[PDB]
DNA sequence: GGGGTCCT
DNA sequence: AGGACCC
């Protein structure tokens, strides 16, 4: 019934990099991250550098590769939000998911251009790009019809991103946001595909791992391996009443729907951003007066951030990371705090963020820190 | 890694 | 406050 889009960009990071940087768009590239290389061009891939590779990795198998140091996101951040403003001109409801991918719920305005075609045009409706499983085109289908359409919006899209901000991407175009997202990726780079109904189990089946289905991560993926479950099949075989008292009624019941392509879920407006964070992790933090610096540092940039969005934050979060998960405190920012944009909001805020820390380390106690995060959220 | 979302 | 998910 639906027409979902989803836009994917062609390695982000790398992309923005080779843009500001146009003397690298010959070369292989990757992105640096502490010891990892997060992402690399598609010159990089062909010389067999893997995305999130280790440098040793990714030296020894790619000593040509030129590196770039990303650990700073302000420029794919800004990048990233360009192009879902732009997307949001098509349609307004557009759903963000992580900074270089976007859902649009096309029916609408699919509907509004087929509303204005004429008969004599109808003929006539094309494709653009591929049509996964090179599956035969109905045009007495009216959802074939309602598909290809989409495809020529995803195109106009795409069109856009590389005109207006020279980005390029991938576009899948299918009846829900799982199977706009799994088929999107089917041709890559810069290309799109568009998924017609009857080639759904083809491509929920084409997936060789159940964690390749969105939804379905580390934690719930180790579950289902102990539970004999491997295939996407395996999964849609599996007992219900087994599946959801071990995971839970709610968790079992959708990746067990996931699992058949279904994904009822709406494409959501993400709008601005509900928090700010900012982290930096290190071999060791092993002293308070460590931590302060360090603390001093990322406040310093959160309340750049924060200056240019306008909104305010009105409670903060310290989140650390222990020497061999997580853990956070936090805390509302008093009223007269939160009037700052001029004046000295550093001194209190950090005293604020110090206290949090000492409420979670014992600092009389030796500790050994190997990450500090400060997250501003609950804006208003 | 350096982010972000939502649910419990 | 933690846990799971996504990139
Ligand atoms: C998965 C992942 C992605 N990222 C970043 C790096 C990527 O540039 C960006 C989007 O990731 P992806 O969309 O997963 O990959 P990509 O866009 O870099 O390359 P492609 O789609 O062509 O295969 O998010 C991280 O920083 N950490 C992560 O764990
Ligand atoms: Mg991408
Ligand atoms: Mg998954």
């Amino acid at each position: 019934s639906r027409v979902i889009v989803h836009v994917d960009l062609d390695c982000f990071y790398a992309q923005v990099e080779m843009i500001s940087n146009p003397e690298l768009k010959d070369k292989p590239l990757g992105v640096q991250q502490k010891y990892l290389v997060v992402t690399c061009n598609y010159e990089a891939r062909k010389l067999g550098v893997k995305k999130l590779m280790n440098v040793r990795d990714a030296k020894e198998k790619c000593p040509q590769l030129v590196l770039v140091n990303g650990e700073d996101l302000t420029r794919y951040r800004e990048m990233s939000y360009k192009v879902t403003e732009l997307l949001e001109e098509f349609s307004p409801v557009v759903e963000r998911l992580g900074f270089d991918e976007n859902f649009v719920d096309l029916t609408e305005m699919v509907e509004k251009r087929l509303q204005q075609l004429q008969s004599d045009e109808l003929s006539a409706v094309t494709v653009s790009g591929h049509v996964y499983n090179n599956q035969s085109i109905n045009l007495l289908d009216v959802l074939h019809i309602r598909l290809l359409v989409g495809s020529q919006i995803a195109a106009e899209m795409r069109e856009a991103m590389y005109n207006q901000l020279g980005l390029t991407g991938c576009a899948g175009v299918a009846s829900n946001k799982l199977l706009a997202k799994l088929v999107s990726g089917v041709f890559k780079p810069n290309q799109q595909t568009v998924l017609l109904p009857e080639s759904c189990q083809h491509l929920i089946h084409s997936l060789n791992h159940i964690k390749e289905i969105p939804g379905i991560g580390y934690k719930t993926a180790k579950c289902l391996e102990a539970l004999g479950i491997n295939s996407v099949r395996d999964l849609q075989t599996f007992s219900p009443k087994i599946l959801e008292k071990e995971l839970g009624i709610s968790v079992a019941q959708r990746i067990q729907k996931l699992s058949f392509g279904e994904d009822n879920s709406p494409v959501i407006l993400s709008g601005p951003p509900q928090s700010f964070s900012e982290e930096d992790s290190f071999k060791k933090c092993s002293s308070e007066v460590e931590a302060k610096n360090k603390i001093e540092e990322l406040l310093a940039s959160l309340l750049n951030r924060v200056c240019q969005d306008g909104r305010k934050p009105h409670t903060v979060r310290l989140i650390i990371r222990r020497y061999s998960g997580r853990e956070s405190r936090q805390c509302p920012i008093p009223s007269h705090v939160i009037q700052k944009l001029n004046y000295d909001v550093m001194t209190p805020m950090v005293d604020i963020l110090m206290k949090l820390f000492r409420n979670m380390v014992n600092v009389k106690m030796p500790f050994h820190l190997t990450l500090l995060s400060v997250c501003f959220c609950n804006l208003k």
